[PDB]
């Protein structure tokens, strides 16, 4: 088809394809020029879902689940797929109208993949499509030779027909040849006003292609006719032949043999014989008998359509039957058997919405059933059937059963498609789980309470999905590993021909060796004869154990992908052999009320990015050659910004010697239970598949791809459990808490809430960027290191709550590095730890917030072991170059401590542990000192300002009267107020003393120095004064 070089060739692509913005269900999609104008909207109707129109093509479209509509003229094809194209369905009578260009065909089977199109209501009825209130809008798509066209009309080709799909918009359209044909001027492609925002011209191939227009009267989407003719290349319209109603209605009636009906009166049976040589066949019960038609010969055309009613219907097969084309339809319950071993093969079974039918007949090996329909197909066979199973709608039940021999199996493979089907498995014996497929858009596997094992998972997209839906317990144990004793020992041919990467046993004449040879191309010459490599054939030693160990080991490098989602009552098992380093892939989503158990190996659970059409590298290079670089080459990449959001939810994430990934667009609940394993949330290591969209082969590839915008970043919620030297890397939205032994957490998330968690040797590092609340207790052991980032305790500075609680904060240290560096420490938290800041970092304690009113009375005991104040603290401080800030506090200051800025408010400063506090400049209110007595001592030196500061001495020995105490308390900058500090008038120790002093500005230094003592007319230690009488005594 030919489009206008205005529109970046990408959007007709895509459009075709329903990728991208042209998802079916997208609506306004506004469309713009390549010098980013508006161009028009695709407004009038919601994208439709083009999944009836062959998916290769475009030249048939689904019109009932056996039939598709092209035009007669298509003499050539017989073979149509759907959805992926990962099918095929033959054509087993074109099926020619007479005088108009049209055709029908029949398929040899029911369509499993898509539902059928619904055609257009009015047929043939002429200037129909000219009225736009019904009609307001009408799009195409088709593979016919592919051009662009500039204004001055010339046409660069771009690709021969057939090779890829482009759609788009196409304007009213007048009829001709009594409504039995129609035409517009689709051929002005620049002309948006009457085209359409996207306008196309059918060119040489797209005869067939569809037309499809939105019908308000039905508000749905209605194939209106298949293309005939254009004005030859670039010419200036095209016709459609409209939707023969009648013809359609013939050729469907044509092929059904008049309906059976079941008499329950009767009793009795159905009896259905069959000649094979003859295709004549018949149903009887009583008195009344049935014609059937099934095929003859090679001939499946010959074979005709059952349709079985009546209650409680029963039919009984006395011969084998061949269906050929014939299909049976049931309209109500039924149940299926042979007293023969007769087998039945046909087009397929529609069990129609409410429909019950019990299937005990088996098929043949090479054929599959197809089964369709709302209803419910039971499948109840005995001993082996060697045919498989097509499902595309309702529900399967597999409840084959065993023979007098043991032997069972319901089918020898089963594909599930089209999004509307379930397959229930009665039991572990059914079906080889290797053996099943997930389809375009895929359906339910229903495990209904069986544990399977899977070597492989063979699904196309993120509509297949494994599940469990009943409440047994079930495990899906996945083992798609390779292993050194299941390496293949091939055999040198002859024929030159081989896979690469296989192994080859060389039993060598010429040095009487066994020698092992790992294939490196396709082809092949004579094996080397002197243990010698060379670019075909690789030598790797003498030893079969040491050769098949090096194939499982680069075959496990690769990792494996799943497209699809887990759901319901399951665990799932992933333990991969020591030696695996390739990934477990998870690009489709979880939700399961087990655990999921991953060792060895990587796992990484990841959003993911958004499908687009694309064409080979030559036809990216011919559009370029043009100036177009829409044109894609990959269906999915790493920088591309549209990605779907993908959710995984397990009761536990267990890893065990493992590389755990959470990548970009994905949210993880769960509680992970980590065992020598590293775990990565907002990991930027994530996946591709180069085959994405194309069926269920896959080809990963890692890359990196980074959250930027919000909506992007990962989010994990619930609590990971870190033992036996783990590691955790937050660098997402995390909400959790932390229970780790002998482990490490690294945390570079700036939205990071950890909630309860305890720390048993395991540092902890916010590193430059980071900042995180703990919103609840926190208790560690060993370092916390904030590094240019900020930790919160309790409460962030600038956010105020009136629900707080009292927590603990307990680290072994509390280590900030870098002038960024901020500790806060919020209202009723009771601090551990020593604070050792390096640059010009800060440290907060105290903060605005209030305890919550609904405390509970565990709660209230730890609000009184706060004795008033509102934070405590135990330790020391080295920050010589920090400025620290407390209020409301009782600080024990352990050992010895420096501070470049130091600001103190209505708190208490107790020496703990001769012990000394040194800062350059202090600003301390209404705040105390508990001195203990040579004394305890503060040093200020450049600064000291403030007021009403109290002394408290605590006399170690009880002192006696006129001789001698001369020790300065407290020294600072000359020119300090004198009443900056004053004696407590409250006793500390065990003395009933109080301390007197004299401000003494003994050269250099104003300084505050204990000379002597005063009488008592309670308070034990420092530690023994309550907030009430410190700041009472403040007065």
């Amino acid at each position: 088809g030919t489009v206008n070089n205005e529109l970046g060739y990408q959007l007709f692509r895509d459009f075709a394809e329903n990728k991208g913005m042209f998802r079916p269900g997208a609506t306004n999609i506004a469309i713009y020029n390549k010098q980013g104008e508006f161009v028009g909207t695709l407004d009038k109707a919601a994208m439709p879902d083009f999944s009836a129109v062959d998916s290769e093509i475009g030249v048939a479209t689904l019109i009932n689940p056996q039939y598709i509509a092209s035009v007669k003229h298509n003499g050539g094809y017989t073979n149509v797929s759907f959805g992926d194209g990962e099918n095929r369905y033959n054509i087993v009578d074109r099926n020619n109208a007479p005088s108009l260009d049209f055709h029908a065909p029949r398929l040899d089977k029911l369509v499993t993949e898509v539902a059928p199109t619904a055609v257009t209501a009015q047929g043939a009825v002429a200037g129909a499509y000219l009225d736009k209130e019904r009609y307001p809008v009408f799009y195409r798509l088709g593979s016919g030779t592919q051009y662009i066209k500039d204004s001055n009309g010339q046409l660069t080709k771009m690709g021969g027909a057939y090779s890829w799909l482009t759609g788009g918009t196409v304007g009213s359209l007048s009829s001709y040849q009594n409504g039995e044909m129609i035409s517009t001027s689709s051929g002005l492609v620049f002309d948006y006003k009457l085209n359409g925002a996207m306008p196309i011209y059918g060119e040489a191939g797209d005869s067939g292609s569809p037309l499809f227009a939105f019908d308000t009267v039905q508000n749905k989407w209605v194939l209106v006719g298949v293309l005939t003719a254009g004005n030859g290349a670039g010419g200036r319209g095209n016709n459609w032949a409209v939707i023969p109603l009648d013809f359609i209605g013939q050729k469907f009636n044509e092929d059904n043999d008049a309906p059976v009906t079941f008499r329950t009166s009767e009793g009795g049976a159905l009896e259905w014989s069959f000649n094979s040589s003859t295709g004549a066949g018949a149903l009887t019960q009583g008195t009344t008998t049935y014609a059937m038609h099934g095929q003859q010969g090679n001939d499946l055309n010959a074979g005709k359509n059952l349709i079985f009613q009546g209650q409680n219907g029963q039919i009984n097969l006395k011969d084998s039957v061949s269906q050929g084309a014939g299909s049976l339809t049931f309209r109500d319950n039924y149940t299926v058997t042979t007293s023969n071993g007769s087998t039945w093969t046909g087009a397929g079974i529609v069990v129609d919405n409410g429909v019950s039918v019990n299937w005990q007949v088996n098929g043949v090996k090479g054929d599959n059933l197809h089964k369709i329909g709302e209803g419910t197909l039971t499948v109840q066979g005995t001993g082996i059937n060697e045919g498989g199973l097509k499902v595309g709608d309702g529900k399967v039940v597999l409840n084959q059963q065993a023979d007098n021999k043991g032997q069972v199996q319901a089918f020898s493979s089963v594909n599930i498609a089209s999004g509307r089907p379930t397959v229930v498995l009665t039991d572990e014996r059914q079906v080889n789980p290797d053996t099943v497929s997930w389809g375009y858009r895929g359906g339910t596997l229903d495990v209904n309470g069986n544990s399977l094992t899977f070597h492989q998972l063979k699904a196309a997209d993120y509509g297949a999905v494994l599940a469990n839906n009943v409440d047994k317990r079930a495990t899906i144990t996945l083992d798609y590993a390779l292993r050194a004793d299941k390496v293949a020992l091939n055999g040198w041919s002859e024929s030159g021909k081989g896979t690469a990467g296989n192994l080859y046993k060389y039993n060598n004449p010429y040095t009487n060796t066994t020698d092992y040879f790992i294939l490196k191309q396709s082809t092949y010459g004579y094996f080397p004869t002197d243990q010698s490599s060379n670019a075909t054939w690789e030598f790797v030693g003498h030893s079969q154990g040491d050769a098949q160990k090096l194939v499982a080991d680069r075959f496990n490098t690769a990792g494996y992908l799943f497209h699809g989602q887990l759901k319901g009552n399951l665990n799932v098992d992933n333990r991969l052999p020591e030696g695996v380093t390739g990934a477990l892939v998870m690009d489709g989503a979880a939700d399961i009320s087990g655990t999921f158990t991953q060792e060895n190996g990587r796992l990484t659970l990841q959003g993911h990015p958004v499908i687009h059409a694309y064409n080979t590298q030559s036809v990216a290079d011919k559009l370029a050659a043009s100036g177009d670089h829409s044109v894609l080459t990959q269906p999915t990449s790493f920088s591309q910004e549209d990605w779907e959001n993908r959710s995984f939810t397990f009761d536990r994430l267990s890893l065990k010697n493992t590389d755990f990934g959470l990548g970009r667009n994905a949210t993880l609940n769960t509680t992970i239970q980590a065992d020598n394993s590293s775990v990565t949330l907002g990991d930027s290591r994530v996946f591709i598949d180069k085959n994405d969209g194309q069926g269920t082969a896959f080809t990963l590839e890692e890359g990196t791809s980074v959250a930027t915008k919000d909506a992007d970043k990962s989010v994990f919620n619930g609590t990971v459990n870190l033992d036996n030297q783990s590691v955790l890397n937050i660098n997402d939205i995390f909400n959790g808490g932390i229970q780790a032994n002998n482990s490490t957490v690294n945390i570079s998330s700036d939205s990071a809430v950890l909630g309860n968690s305890t720390l048993t040797s395991t540092a902890l590092n916010l590193n430059k960027g980071a900042n995180a609340l703990a919103s609840q207790s926190f208790v560690s052991d060993g370092p916390v290191n904030i590094s240019d980032a900020t930790l919160s305790l309790n409460s962030r500075p600038d956010e105020v709550s009136h629900t707080l609680l009292p927590v603990y904060d307990y680290a072994g240290s509390w280590n900030l590095k870098g002038d960024d560096a901020r500790l806060n420490v919020g209202p009723y938290s009771m601090l551990s730890g020593n604070i050792n800041v390096q640059d010009k970092g800060t440290v907060t304690l105290g903060g605005e917030g209030e305890l919550s009113p609904d405390l509970t009375l565990q709660n209230q005991m730890l609000y009184s072991l706060f004795n008033g104040y509102r934070n405590i603290w135990s330790g020391s401080l080295n920050a010589p170059d920090a400025t620290v800030s407390m209020t409301d506090t009782q600080w024990s200051m352990n050992g010895n401590s420096t501070a470049g800025n130091m600001k103190l408010n209505r708190t208490i400063v107790g020496f703990n542990g001769f012990t000394t506090l040194t800062t350059d400049n202090l600003d301390a209110v209404q705040s105390a000192f508990v001195m203990r007595t040579k004394a305890d001592k503060l040093v200020i030196n450049k600064s000291a300002t403030g007021h009403d500061n109290s002394i408290w001495v605590n006399f170690l020995k009880k002192p006696s009267n006129k001789d001698t105490l001369d020790i300065p308390l407290v020294s600072a900058p000359e020119a300090t107020a004198d009443n900056l500090f004053r004696a407590s008038t409250r006793v500390v120790g065990f003395s009933d003393v109080t301390p007197i002093l004299s401000v003494r500005k003994e050269d250099g230094k104003k300084e505050w120095v204990l000379d002597g003592y005063q009488v008592a007319r309670a308070a034990a230690t420092f530690m023994h004064i309550s907030y009430n009488n410190f700041i009472t005594e403040v007065n």
